[PDB]
Formats: structure tokens, C-alpha cells, sequence
């Protein structure tokens, strides 16, 4: 319906590799799309690279990427 998604999970995360948040609806004409969220820690595609995301106290080269 409005919200009535149901997302998959670590046994049918297949769009998305690692964590993410996949997601699968039944509505439209063709439902079942699955897709693939990348949490904080996943980029690129389907969140198959793990973001070296990282902060640290002070550097000048370490951060969240330049800025």
C-alpha cells in the first residue's frame, strides 16, 4: 500500500551484497523490485566497498575524505 514494503534480509540480501537495507515491494504492475541501501559504511554500487569512512583527533589527511 503507503508502507507496506517488507525489505529483505541476510538471507535475501542478494541486490546487496554486505548490511545495506534491501528492498522489495508488491504493488505496480511488475512488484518484487528488489534494491539495495548502503548504512553508513558501505559505497560504490550494492555496498560491496566497505567506505574507509574514519575520523580521527587531528591530521590533515585521514578525515572524511578532504572535507
Amino acid at each position: 500500500g503507503t508502507s507496506h514494503l517488507v525489505k529483505c534480509a541476510e538471507k535475501e540480501k542478494t541486490f546487496c551484497v554486505n548490511g545495506g537495507e534491501c528492498f522489495m515491494v508488491k504493488d505496480l504492475s511488475n512488484p518484487s523490485r528488489y534494491l539495495c541501501k548502503c548504512q553508513p559504511g558501505f559505497t560504490g554500487a550494492r555496498c560491496t566497498e566497505n567506505v574507509p569512512m574514519k575520523v580521527q583527533n587531528q591530521e590533515k589527511a585521514e578525515e572524511l575524505y578532504q572535507k
